[PDB]
């Protein structure tokens, strides 16, 4: 992530040409494109920095971690569903509840992208709030994962294994 | 701002392709785009320098200072009009006058951008010449800012404070 | 090749703009474009790496070696046909057979691009599988090329020369 | 400057998207665009090198020098046309003849650009081959420029000054 | 600190021998040990990363700060219990409440360690969730510590000093 | 990986001690332990290199790619079974076949570890040879993954999508 | 290996002289020698690279591994023949089969050099194809060597040991 | 290309011995060999530098470019020969005429080497001057190649394609 | 001595595994080992610093100097008791007295190690307090050594020499 | 080989724990383990250096050289045994006699390890002194090897070849 | 110095040409030459190492020292042969005895070279083993040289000077 | 000039092979070549230094200066003999005399090389001793050159100029 302010003159010309094309292709938004064209041509620094703030980052390992959490709960729920006596293990406890909108919006956004766009885990119960847990869940999932990955087998888990993971 | 003359061949190819697409989208200007396409393909250095001259720079801090000066006049004017007592302060002195066209062109442009494009400060009395002061003002404004920001309350100024500011 | 994850913010904006333009030009595929736009804007690292995987490399020297092998077989086949007569050399021996789909896919792909897109060597007998030899050939061809280029004349080969080449 | 083979994956993706867009806009040439898209996507080094050869360079100073030579002939010819005794100074010797098509192609290309595209020196006599002098002129013009710029005044030249220049 | 993936072959062999020994000593868990032995012997990068996540860090200064906060509450509460007019200073406000289980887990873990394992501050009231305050406290405690350490004497505090601290 | 030959003297002592302990714990195998103890103590370089050869590596990204390929086949097989109906797509096409024992042994080994030890993908039809495809697959799977990840939704695939993937 | 294109002028002269001497000694092949002399003297870069391709490398450790594999099979076969009796271990299992001509040509070539030129292992049953296994073996042999060198004694192996080795 | 003057003493001894051998092998030229022996032994610097001038260089890409030009004309001539109406396209225009002896002797020498020694393109008409064009042809061929390689197919070219290439 | 806090994750894992094995071997101390296991797994920095404080250092040269001082007293005592003449030298002065517990603790420890563990100097008269001098002695001993080693014969000293040594 | 004195605190703790375990596992040697534990904990430098002297080094090439010497004598003896007239070649001369205990103990130790532990060359006559030659043999074997490896075939050697090797 | 494995491709080609020439000149040994040609062409690392061992080094200073020792004995023996009372100084003690064949082979080799090839010190008595002293002499001779060169005159030595030298 | 002692083992091998070939070609000198072969194979440093001393150096500029001095005398002599007037200039003074054998040996050698081998200046009056001046002349010649080259015409000198030159 290098800043737009550091872009080269060639990159400025490339962008400028795109804004001119976008006005041709989408005249309803010419006001926006002409404004951006001015910012880029004149090199208005405040507005260029404000452009940086439109680009985010979610590291590859963080993405992978969020997916692994969902896989863990698939593992937990399958294992649970296939128990005989479910030892008072409440189903709500082997259900992925997601992440916090205030504090973990990047994570929650990623969950929604994996389900709604990529179409993964479409059988998971989102609740009535689309995986907003409304309390932070990151550090807790990290404890669960540490226990889960320490099981000598991660799928077809015993009730005890399930309890150790949900309890972490 | 790295010169267009230092662009990579991938960037030349990207620009070349844009000029072709621009021709497709806006055939009426085919001559203009074909000319630019030739300059970029042939790497005509003189014309590439001329392209560089189309791209300006207004540093982020300078944009912020222009905005601050306008905010300062908002404070001064709101303070002035709220003075129960008069002290016979002229309104022209508590009114933002703008920048010098001849030697402050980047600054006057930015004011006009902030007003007409971003929509900020639209209640300010523009010039007879749309914020073209005609005297150089940067140095002055700087003196006024230094005083304004030294007031422990920057808004709802007293007449003493108003006068300290405009006199700097 | 530098990874998409290292791209600059100007490059993210160029790309984002492209996906916006592609939606305007081809709303049928807006789902595809919007998804990519999101990956680029939010900087989703896992999906960005996946994008990396769409981009191959076949070094120039490797390209040239594949063409050289085809040229070698041209030389071999003309030489073998022009033989006052041919000393029980089977024509299959002096016929370019191609590359292994499984372990030599990039090489096979280039063969097909050179014949099918560039139009070179169109008179070569393609396989019953369009130059899929179904066994690795790269190492064999290198041994053949070494003998071929050691022949003081490389076209109009003697049957001794032809045999030394094919038995390499 | 950086060969196309050095382009980043971001630049490859940008180029690939342009070929997709150009196909949407200009389906008659879809073959050309798809071929390029393949080269860029697969990283076919030999074809990427060939792309490099489409891009030239003519240094800013060399551009200026070509223009200066034309201006010199303008100075010479105007000067000649106010001489009373034009001596036996032939007009052809104060006529810009151009550059060698075979060995000075980039220089001849730029003269043609300057006259035909930019519209400068349109009153110059182009002769019978559009400023192709058919013999190398660069070194000669350099000798002439050296004498011309050593004149304390460069316009309204004396006949002595003219002969000194053209004989250089 | 160095991930397990960076360990030397000597360290791998040491770890492999430990798993062999642990199997000799604890054959009931041979499955767990043999699985780890495989991961280490084969260098399975993904499982080695997962091992990394079993190891945490809590910087020496952060440990000391947690202890200091507890000591501060000790100072406050002792001080409060020798006040004549305890003002309407509620005892709960000079009671250490702990840390947030969800967002300050490492901090809550350390309090619990210090009390339950090291046996310090055993007379502290742990409340109804074993020092889980259920809301982030770190920043608050930092403000309190700042006032407390600015007292010329930190023990046998005045009511004014107490209120200054707790209101921080 | 750093070679056992580069180990420090502290590491040699740790290892030597281990072999001594293993003899105490498992005198049945004292011959093995004592031999290793001698190699380490005397620093016998040839045998130390041989020890190096016991330690493999399979990079984390490689691990993840193998799992991703299995997940791709899961997606393909569910999609193919959920088809309102299936357009003569043979199920063998959408069945994970594994890796080549001869040239892909590390990959095959990981597949087996993930199924047999971790318990993942236990419902996959293993071969008549437990995922030994008996022909190289790595390159094929990469081509499939590239198509799969370019599908805006990756689960619940259309038969067009399924075909594009399998024919890659 | 440094390329012939980087050779010094003294090295070009040494080489040129050699080709001159070879012509004097063997005028029958003067055409070959003179051609090489020209390539070296004129420094024809393409043909010089072709010369590079005549020179292989097989690292010393690789040489030694091939010999070690043959020695392993010697140990296996003697052990298997000396068995008081043999537990249905097929002799083909304990017979060195060689390397794959297609993908393992350097290895196969060294096997043949060691037997046919150095005279080592002349009692080994060569193939029906002189140690061309016609399938890749390098990875298999490495797995076998790892087991063999972990045997405290490597000659006079038990049938358990023999089986562990061959099944690796 | 490092100079003979920088050669090491070992290289001097090697050369000296070769000159002694060459006198034995070719006594008719002993005068030459004894002279060179003296130059090398005494390290006569002027004469050593004069040796440098016997070694040339023609870069690999330049070699490849010259061959590609010949291939282009093979492409042009085949395409031409297979037209129905050859649209007044003069055969002399799709015939490779070669290079200039004065200015491009290295290039012309390479053409002669490829045809006379390597035996390639033996069906090309050399003219009566063995591919001496007697005017510079390099920059022009570069234009032709740029057009040729921009054709979406390079062989079996239309008349228009042929005209665009020959016209460049 | 690199701090425990800087240990690698492989070293954390090694230590963790030791504490588990220690529990297996010495279950009575399970609480102590489990505590250390937690410190190491969680990376509790304060407790890890405390671990560092358990490890000391006595430089090799300092150990050698302690031993030399004891050897010096052996020489002095053997010399003294061999004096035919008396010269009334007290035996206490020719008897090694040890080191100061309070400020020379590392030194007194090493004497006690050398005597009680290594078994050296077991005939020396230990203290009433086992070589605890109670006055600091290092500096003194250093003065005595300097004199002793300046005697051309270090053993079978004269009374003059003995006195020179003890008086320093 | 880095010294024990440079070991890290983590390595000290690892060693300390091993000595505590070893006392549990081998109480008869607790005296030794407790002593080493003290040395490591207190960092007694003299004793730590004395630990270094327990670790040796025999480079991989030296190991390989010793084995090659034994192989050479296998080669010599087989060749000899298969001669018809053994030309007064004394069998003692084609028998490996080993190395010198005083001067070459590392080498002799390696021979004994290869035969007694690894079980190689078990048919060799050790003499009555287990391969102690009692005179240095290293430099001589180097001469033998140089000759042996210069034979164009190393096995099935003529009598002359045998004599040249034994004579070196 | 640079091992053969490091040689450049130019050096490989030079060596290959020599083997070809040596075969032309000495066809009786074609087998030897062709074998070496193969090793060099294929870059067989193990055989290239073996070539390295054919080349030794004896530093210039070590050569000079050997000669100096001989000269010293010349000085001693001449000096002895002009003594009147030769004391009971035995002549054998002023006779150069040589060097140890087993441990000082390079030194013994050089004496033999100097006497037998260069013809120096031919009047020296070589004894019964051609200057093989059968015991290491290097260190002794160094002590002698030290005394000899400390004589203010080194020739026409006194008997005292002689005994001082030989007793060194 | 890097010493022979620093040659690489490839260069030792090349030299060794030359001495073998030299023996084949010139068997009468076998003793001389075998001696050199031994020096090079054994790396006898003293004899290798002696080889270095066989190779000289005469810098290019020094060769050029010698030639210039001879050219200067050509100019002087041609000028002298063309003097219509005499001015009684002696011919000896306008005649090149050569260089000093004792202290200018490299210079006299080069003159003799230029005359007798290159054939330059063959009309010059050689000495009674073939250009051996017997007085050192370099410094003188330098003075004469400085004057000669300061004459604006270097040939067809006047008597004034001739005298200025010879007198320097
Ligand atoms: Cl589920
Ligand atoms: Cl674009
Ligand atoms: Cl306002
Ligand atoms: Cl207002
Ligand atoms: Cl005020
Ligand atoms: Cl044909
Ligand atoms: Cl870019
Ligand atoms: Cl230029
Ligand atoms: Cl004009
Ligand atoms: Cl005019
Ligand atoms: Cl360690
Ligand atoms: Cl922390
Ligand atoms: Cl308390
Ligand atoms: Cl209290
Ligand atoms: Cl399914
Ligand atoms: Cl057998
Ligand atoms: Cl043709
Ligand atoms: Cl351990
Ligand atoms: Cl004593
Ligand atoms: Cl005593
Ligand atoms: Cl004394
Ligand atoms: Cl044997
Ligand atoms: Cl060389
Ligand atoms: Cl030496
Ligand atoms: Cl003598
Ligand atoms: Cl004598
Ligand atoms: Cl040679
Ligand atoms: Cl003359
Ligand atoms: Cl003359
Ligand atoms: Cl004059």
């Amino acid at each position: 992530q290098e800043s737009t302010m550091e872009m080269t003159n060639a990159q400025r010309l490339i962008l400028s040409n795109q804004y001119k094309m976008m006005t041709m292709l989408d005249p309803a938004n010419a006001e926006r494109y002409r404004r951006l064209q001015t910012i880029i041509e004149r090199g208005y620094g405040l507005q260029m920095r404000e452009l940086d703030r439109e680009f985010g980052e979610l590291k590859e390992e963080t993405c992978r971690t969020i997916i692994d959490i969902m896989e863990m709960y698939h593992a937990l729920h399958v294992s649970w569903s296939n128990l005989q006596d479910q030892q008072s293990i409440d189903e709500r406890r082997v259900t992925f509840l997601g992440f916090d909108a205030a504090t973990e919006a990047r994570y929650l956004g990623y969950v929604r992208f994996m389900v709604n766009v990529e179409g993964r885990y479409t059988h998971f119960d989102a609740g009535t709030h689309g995986f907003n847990a409304q309390t932070p869940m990151w550090e807790k999932y990290q404890r669960m994962l540490n226990v889960w990955h320490a099981c000598p087998r991660q799928y077809h888990l015993s009730a005890n294994e399930i309890n150790q993971i949900i309890n972490a």
